[PDB]
């Protein structure tokens, strides 16, 4: 029922919006144990992760985590411009909660 | 079974057909807990969502919900023109029930 | 095993081969309860469905139904020429059993 | 720990390598009961199948069978050149064990 | 969590970074029993695998192994440039732990 990524992001603690307005510069993916994750970076210097699935995640988030990784990969590969990221700022690198792209 | 989206839409209460005839303007995807959803917009101003899986959904709809988000993402990335949406209007933003594409 | 769509199709009751030699004109996808289905049409005027999974299906068909819907979406999006369809003609619209594509 | 498809193929009985060096001419996909399979052909006149999953397959092969079908479809759609196929020659059509693509 | 592939790679024994700076020359995929795996090579003559799943992998890695193979396929097909590979060098061909791509 949120209508924008900013509305959605504001419903949670320890988050903020990063306005990226840019394609992904680098995409990294790991299948190493305990580090099953994706890392993206932008020309601005910003690094963000999709976190390893863990105890902080609720059950409904598990498929959503896998979806987000799918999305970032095809976004990287198509040079698609990301508009905004909603991130958790209590993790290093900051962790992706949501993404938006505009055309 | 129904032969068009409008026939299918009319089988349900709280629905209407939006004629879009346009590609998606923005795509938003969230893996935040209890907001595992997708939101799209069009240059018309209209906003639509695929709802978070919930009690209103029957089991057969779970896979369908995942497919619909899959569909909206690739439709956005390929700039594919949507023809119509069948939406439930008892939700804000309106909730996607079905989609048709042509051209 | 059969080597051709025509061979495969002949193994079944209530089927026939439609020769299409065309891309899909329209693609319709529904996540509406009891109508979790895809419908395609052609410039020829013909309309086909992938049926909702039900009691007429054996277990091994469940994953194959989902694949066929995936195939129809990507075939639509890339505007790929379908060669033939094997369909059950005891349904409305006729129900897709198999698909072939050639260049 | 094979380094090539030819080495991998040589580890099994009733296999052989077909050198294709060509895109797929036709792709056929079936969700008919007991024939949940894919068939591909080439201009050469050669025909190959991904078999219906069955008791000849071990558990680890189930996901791999689904992957191979995904690969054949995307390979067909993008007109990607197949280098070699490793196939079991104790089935008709010959059954795909492995694929390589070179470009 | 790590911010680059090199940082991630250095958390593990028997690894090293390969600088590839090149698209994949060949992609090989097997659904043969006990060789359910992917092998890629490059112009350079280098060869890498994603390993058959086994006891060396923890549960967490299962889904990530399937993703990595997904990533290698789409990367081959789009002719996408790989920057680095983190690889376990106690296997032949060396086994991919992580990938990075730039631009
Ligand atoms: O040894 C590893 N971790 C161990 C952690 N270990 C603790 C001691 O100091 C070194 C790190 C824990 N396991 C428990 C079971 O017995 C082995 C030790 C380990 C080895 C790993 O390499 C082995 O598995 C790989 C696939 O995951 C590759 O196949 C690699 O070739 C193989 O050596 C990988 C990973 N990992 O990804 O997390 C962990
Ligand atoms: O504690 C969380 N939620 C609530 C805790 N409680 C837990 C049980 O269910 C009811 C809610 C706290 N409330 C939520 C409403 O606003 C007031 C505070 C919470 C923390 C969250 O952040 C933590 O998990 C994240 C991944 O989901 C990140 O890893 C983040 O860094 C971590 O802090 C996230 C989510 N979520 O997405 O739903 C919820
Ligand atoms: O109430 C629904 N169905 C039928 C019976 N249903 C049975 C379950 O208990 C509620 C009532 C009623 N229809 C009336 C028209 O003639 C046919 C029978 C129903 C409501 C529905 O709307 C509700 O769920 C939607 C998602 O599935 C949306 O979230 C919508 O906003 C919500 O109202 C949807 C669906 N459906 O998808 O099949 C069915
Ligand atoms: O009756 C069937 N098989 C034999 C009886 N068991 O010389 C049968 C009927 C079939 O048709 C019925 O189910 C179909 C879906 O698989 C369609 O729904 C079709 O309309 C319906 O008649 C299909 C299949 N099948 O695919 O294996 C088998
Ligand atoms: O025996 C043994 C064996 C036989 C095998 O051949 C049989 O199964 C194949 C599919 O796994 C083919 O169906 C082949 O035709 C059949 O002989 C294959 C495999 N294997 O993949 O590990 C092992």
């Amino acid at each position: 029922a949120p209508q924008t990524i900013t509305e959605l992001c504001s419903e949670y603690r320890n988050t903020q919006i990063y306005t990226i307005n840019d394609k992904i510069l680098s995409y990294t993916e790991s299948m190493a144990g305990k580090r099953e994750m994706v890392i993206i970076t932008f020309k601005s210097g910003e690094t963000f992760q999709v976190e390893v699935p863990g105890s902080q995640h609720i059950d409904s988030q598990k498929k959503a985590i896998e979806r987000m990784k799918d999305t970032l990969r095809i976004t990287y590969l198509t040079e698609t411009k990301i508009d905004k990221l909603c991130v958790w700022n209590n993790k290093t690198p900051n962790s992706i909660a949501a993404i938006s792209m505009k055309n």
